[PDB]
């Protein structure tokens, strides 16, 4: 099963790309919500 | 392979907690959505 | 090693959840921006 | 266990899928808040 087994490991490795790129993606687009929340509200 | 098995428990619980700040963070996006659908709808 | 492969199965089942409320989620807030948009454009 | 390590491969790839998806529609989001935010500044 040490075949299968680095099959796993292998997807682990591309999963937490996939999460970093949707951890970083989210970050952007908050910080781009609050700037637009604060063009419609008084300053 | 006792040690592979333990390290892909271990990597998969590290990933599921960035997951897991990832599902409260939306939630802040989806609030600050409806925040500024507001300020742009006839109260 | 069979107790640790549930451990893993385990876990899957956690993230799954984890996903679909991401994938919800997702939906609502691109639905949402989508309103805004046209909120801010001639229609 | 290797039909336990299967399945685990399987699913794998399957919740994988879900969040190659969901990194792709982030990206739609990103692109529409740029535009939104756009639409409130003097251009
Ligand atoms: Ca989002």
């Amino acid at each position: 099963i040490e075949k299968q087994m680095d099959r796993v490991v292998k997807e682990m490795r591309r999963q937490l790309e996939m999460i970093d790129k949707l951890t970083t993606r989210e970050i952007e687009q908050v910080e781009l919500l609050k700037r637009i929340y604060d063009k419609l509200t008084v300053q």
